[PDB]
């Protein structure tokens, strides 16, 4: 998928969390925000195009796909105990990710 | 000092931040910030005064005075590093913990 | 206290939790070795005593404690839920940012 | 590949490493230990074969290798600034994490 594809995913299924009120609807979402979070992890961003595919631009982009894939992994987890409140506790925190690679990278 | 006191130094020192012209200035309103970060770490929100200390909640809202701290920190030796562009980035990004723990908690 | 006897604090705590078979006891060392990490956290180390109070090294420095102390966090959290197996996994790994630290400036 | 096919990847790529003379050797080594790393990412190992995949062991597991690539990514980035003495702390650093996950599930 291309990189605004898996942005919609990741937003689409953030949404399902924030109001899931079961265990079992927010594992599934995370799950699909995980893949989605792996396959942007390689993508080159329009306003990046320009850079070294080693720059400390791209490496610090990289850098913020491993953070939110951790994060989503965490709070998999947490809704896996079948704890939901804590699972959509952390997607709220989660979104400082997204949004601070935003504020650098959209 | 009372959450309403620290939470009134944090909010006005991030305005000085964002209006700074040097470093001096950014690095004398994160200093009281870090502080009173600190100060807070250990306090108990209204909408939390009925659980637990010890509540997956009250871990939470402790952690995020955590991640505000390093934040602020982190932000701090930017400014020390006369890097005023850079630390008002920063100060501008930490931002969305404040959010994230407000909409949680507040 | 000093650096070293905080230090120690670390040290024999982290050796009661390996053994601990009981959730209580690990809870009261985590607690124990957050409140040695908080105090070490500023402490000025022997081979960076030459050093600016904010330079690079002592900001890493004082970086590697706001991780440990995290860690510990994080670890007393499970204990508190009564995962002793969880919470002493935790402890192994932390292990690793004790070490990161003396690698570098013990 | 195997468990063990990409644990021997790792070990040997490391030593190739902490013999290095140039950059272009620790990028080489550096880049397979990534592709070891990742592929190693899913695997389930002989001691928690038994386990669900949903367990806090497994998440544990995984957990790992999520640290073990941060580290080899930031390694790599050092190395690719012809930064070689320090890809080579780097990766002497992340010994520990191979250490941590070989002493809980090896
Ligand atoms: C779970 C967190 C995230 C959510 C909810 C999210 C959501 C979105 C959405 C809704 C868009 C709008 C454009 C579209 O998809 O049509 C977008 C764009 C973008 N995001 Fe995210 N995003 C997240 C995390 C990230 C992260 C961590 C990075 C960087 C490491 C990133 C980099 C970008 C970039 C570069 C764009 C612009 C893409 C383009 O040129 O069309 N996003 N994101
Ligand atoms: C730099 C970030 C922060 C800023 C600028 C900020 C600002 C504010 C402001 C303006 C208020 C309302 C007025 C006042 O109470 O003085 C407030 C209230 C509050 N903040 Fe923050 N805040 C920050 C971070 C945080 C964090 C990270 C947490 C939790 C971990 C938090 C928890 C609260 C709570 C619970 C209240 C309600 C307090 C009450 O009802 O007495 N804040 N904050
Ligand atoms: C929980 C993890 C840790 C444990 C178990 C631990 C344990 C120890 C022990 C046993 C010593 C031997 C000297 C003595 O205390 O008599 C020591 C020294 C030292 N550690 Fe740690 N430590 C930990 C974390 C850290 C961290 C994260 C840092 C840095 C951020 C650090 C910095 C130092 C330094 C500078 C020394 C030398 C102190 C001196 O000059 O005597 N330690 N540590
Ligand atoms: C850079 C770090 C690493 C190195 C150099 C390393 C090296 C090795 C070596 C030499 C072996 C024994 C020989 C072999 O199986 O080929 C091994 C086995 C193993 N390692 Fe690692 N390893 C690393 C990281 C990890 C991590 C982080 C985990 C878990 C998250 C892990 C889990 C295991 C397991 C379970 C075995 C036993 C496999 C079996 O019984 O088939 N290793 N590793």
């Amino acid at each position: 998928a291309d990189l605004e594809d898996n942005m919609e995913t990741l937003n689409d299924n953030l949404k399902v969390i924030e109001k899931a009120d079961n265990a079992a609807q927010v594992k599934d979402a995370l799950t699909k925000m995980a893949a989605a979070a792996a396959d942007a992890w390689s993508a080159t961003p329009p306003k990046l195009e320009d850079k070294s595919p080693d720059s400390p631009e791209m490496h610090d982009f990289r850098h913020g796909f491993w953070i939110l894939i951790g994060q989503i992994h965490d709070a998999l987890h947490l809704a896996n105990e079948g704890k939901v409140k804590e699972a959509q506790a952390a997607a709220e925190q989660l979104k400082c990710t997204c949004n601070a690679c935003h504020q650098k990278y959209r």
